[PDB]
């Protein structure tokens, strides 16, 4: 499998899935993790695609849930942000992915450690399309 | 907006579906009319997408799907052929490429007009059974109707 760059940005609107999720996390000092992720789900026939995917990327994991790519690892991560800004994203998935670079940077400068940046951070998610919109508000309420 | 091939070929690998109906029609000899078509169905907040897809094929109608979500409907045959071309030129990456194949062979027939003969539409209704599309039924209703 060959993928040209445009195809793969094609795909990724069509299928793509930025989320960034908030668990309880104890260990931390501000009490939450957050969990910026990357997500592209296809029937089993196609699991081809994902492992061309994750080649086209250089990482990730491929994954039963229906499998799963899913990239976690901010180094990966990083790359994914890193393509899309070269190649941009052309459906609302676009806006998604701003609002995920956003709080990737915010991450990877370490503001996600404070409590006022956790919550900047939930806020920003927030106004996300992908899911959890009344967890990320509960969260929200016991931060506060 | 404007929309790069490549990137057409991605979306539909990821959003596209290759449709073929049937019902009954009395103006036929058959009883039936053959309805292929290309759907793309996206969520209301990127109908600006479907007006893309449809200003790059020149062709088709951008119409309401259900609850929340619209689609770009292509179904007349000068549009379908277009799309054929398309994908002919660009082919796609995934197994829809496999639904499109078979969605081809059919519109090849129908322009040969072996929709018009019981073999020939029992063929085209045999070719759309393998397809993976949510009409199996429907279809297998209509082959013993004609048998």
């Amino acid at each position: 499998m060959d993928l040209k760059p445009d195809w793969v940005v094609g795909f990724v609107d069509g299928e793509g899935c930025f989320y960034v999720g908030v668990s309880r996390n104890r260990t931390m000092k501000t009490g939450y993790q957050v969990l910026p992720e990357f997500r592209i789900v296809q029937h089993k026939r196609d699991i081809q695609v994902l492992y061309a995917l994750r080649k086209f990327f250089g990482c990730g994991v491929v994954r039963k849930n229906r499998y799963e790519l899913r990239i976690r690892k901010r180094s990966c991560l990083k790359k994914v942000v890193e393509f899309f800004e070269k190649h941009p994203l052309k459906t609302k998935k676009n806006v998604d992915f701003k609002k995920f670079r956003r709080i990737l940077i915010m991450m990877e400068r370490g503001e996600h450690l404070t409590k006022e940046g956790l919550i900047k951070i939930l806020e920003i998610a927030m106004e996300m399309n992908t899911g959890n919109h009344e967890r990320l508000k509960r969260t929200l309420e016991e931060i506060r």
